[PDB]
């Protein structure tokens, strides 16, 4: 792997959006890497729409919390609609991917990142985007500035996000709280060595979607 990556700086992230106030970091956190596969082998970038997810992938609970494997499976089976045709509502609504006929974005499966190890999961970033969880239910997380995210924070999971990059000792994070949280909507989070629940708990639960 390199010793670092930048998928924004590669052209394979798209600009940062805000939940709020409906949790659906789930959707948030599958469709970036959506975003970002489709940008890697197709060579376009564009906004893919969790409003979709949000209203249509009902394994999961809406804005009240959802699944990595229910999310990514949904794209699997049925692919998504852009932003542009299916905006964002910040609630759950009708399923309406039916009645949309414009241009969609399929994957055709899958990977699940060997839990709690450091170096499984920046091989995995190195390839694609990455859909991993934090826990993000202290003052420090919710109120994050800048710089490298060393702590403090729990491992207590509770919040899906995408891993867009790393360097030598962080992981870049896309969150879903707007282009005014951290910086510039995003987080750097120290990478722990090894084996290792993660910095915020971000090794626990790491997915990533083939297209192939
Ligand atoms: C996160 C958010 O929008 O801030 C949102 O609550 C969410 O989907 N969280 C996930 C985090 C996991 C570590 C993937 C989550 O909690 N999913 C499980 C189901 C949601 C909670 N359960 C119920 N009963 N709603």
């Amino acid at each position: 792997y390199p010793e670092s990556i930048d998928w924004r700086e590669k052209g394979a992230v798209t600009p940062v959006k805000n939940q709020n106030p409906c949790g659906s970091c789930w959707a948030f956190s599958t469709v970036a890497t959506i975003e970002g596969i489709n940008k890697i082998i197709t060579g376009q970038l564009i906004s893919l729409s969790e409003q979709e997810l949000l209203d249509c992938e009902r394994r999961s609970h809406g804005c009240d919390g959802g699944y990595q494997t229910t999310s990514l499976q949904y794209v699997v089976d049925n692919g998504v609609h852009t932003e542009r045709e299916y905006p964002y509502e910040k609630k759950q609504g009708r399923c309406r991917a039916k009645d949309k006929k414009g241009p969609k974005v399929y994957i055709t499966g899958y990977k699940y990142v060997p839990a709690n190890d450091e170096i499984s999961l920046i091989q995995a970033i190195a390839n694609q985007p990455v859909s991993v969880v934090t826990d993000s239910r202290g003052r420090g997380f919710q109120f994050y500035k800048g710089g490298i995210y060393e702590g403090p924070c729990g491992t207590n999971t509770d919040h899906a996000v995408t891993a867009v990059g790393y360097g030598k000792t962080y992981l870049l994070l896309k969150n879903s709280w707007g282009p005014n949280w951290g910086e510039k909507g995003y987080i750097r989070i120290k990478r722990a060595s090894g084996r290792s629940k993660g910095t915020c708990g971000v090794y626990t639960s790491s997915f990533f979607p083939i297209k192939g």
